[PDB]
């Protein structure tokens, strides 16, 4: 079989987001286009021909697929016909042409690869990792990727929510509702109304709660939470957390749960929430910034397509 990795068949290449990447919460996207024109010369792709993509890395930062090693994804052409197959192997992505590539006259295609990065740096000073790359495709000019490696110092925010894609269940996302990190002596019950956005839904039975107070943490279930600390309800896209004043006092509650994407093409999977309570000073808090209460996960699905005529 012929290896096209370093051949000049790649017509497009781009990396997103651009600029200094702040955290691994969102995917680092790679867009690639190719065709049967190699250095101005027509080639005929045969079943088995392939090319390999290699995500960049250094000694502390490595980019890899979100999929488990050995995961496969078909690459279809249009009725549908399987023309290729993508195999995700960590930082290595393999593309192979399938039998039916012998159907088409002119072959073109696009690959939108999603990646996640790990960062082993734990130093005090803030650091920057430079991972310029052409995904190993020698015919392409490298594009710079800058990743921030935050230093570790030698939270006062009462409430904020976060979320990211799961690397354990493809298509799922993990979320965190951080309630009373400061461990305030709130002067009223605490209520959070979380509305999961369009395109994804809560995964049944995935709600758990971390309860930390007076030097000890306990990781419990939603059911246990409902019997000892408060009430968590779920109705459609709405997840509500209610914590009585005496139970919320000087205690941090970390409510976690998962959602599952059902709309594969939505650009972002959002989640918004509102909170109300009286702070330790007895003042009603109704103005918590949305940057703290709302968040989203950029589409983390890989996709690819091929085109041509018989």
């Amino acid at each position: 079989a012929k290896d096209y990795t370093n051949e000049a068949i790649f017509t497009q290449f781009d990396v997103n987001p651009k600029g200094l990447i702040n955290n691994p919460s969102q995917p680092i996207e790679f867009n690639l286009a190719f065709s049967d024109m190699n250095n101005g010369q027509k080639v005929k792709f045969k079943p088995g021909d392939f090319f390999d993509l290699t995500l960049p890395s250094n000694d502390e930062v490595s980019l890899r697929s979100l999929r488990a090693m050995g995961s496969k994804m078909p690459v279809l052409a249009k009725k549908e016909i399987t023309l290729g197959e993508l195999t995700f192997n960590g930082s290595h992505i393999h593309f192979e042409f399938m039998e039916d590539v012998l159907q088409l006259e002119n072959v073109t295609g696009t690959i939108n690869l999603k990646s996640v990065y790990d960062n082993a740096y734990r130093g005090e000073d803030d650091k920057i990792a430079e991972l310029p790359t052409n995904l190993g495709l020698g015919s392409l000019d490298k594009q710079m990727i800058t990743i921030s490696q935050p230093g570790t110092p030698t939270s006062p925010i009462f409430y904020w929510k976060t979320g990211t894609f799961s690397t354990e269940v493809h298509g799922d996302m993990n979320w965190w509702l951080n309630i009373n990190s400061p461990k305030e002596a709130v002067q009223s019950d605490v209520k959070v109304i979380d509305t999961i956005g369009e395109g994804h839904k809560l995964v049944d039975g995935s709600i758990m709660v971390d309860v930390e107070a007076n030097g000890e943490l306990k990781h419990i279930s939603a059911e246990a939470f409902n019997k000892e600390y408060g009430t968590i309800t779920v109705e459609g896209q709405v997840l509500t957390v209610m914590i009585p004043k005496e139970k919320a006092a000087k205690t941090t509650f970390t409510v976690t749960y998962d959602t599952r994407a059902f709309d594969k093409k939505l650009e972002n999977y959002k989640n918004s929430s509102t909170i109300e309570y009286k702070d330790e000073s007895g003042n009603l808090v109704t103005d918590t910034p949305k940057h703290y209460t709302d968040t989203s996960v950029v589409n983390m699905f890989d996709d690819a397509t091929i085109g041509g005529e018989m």
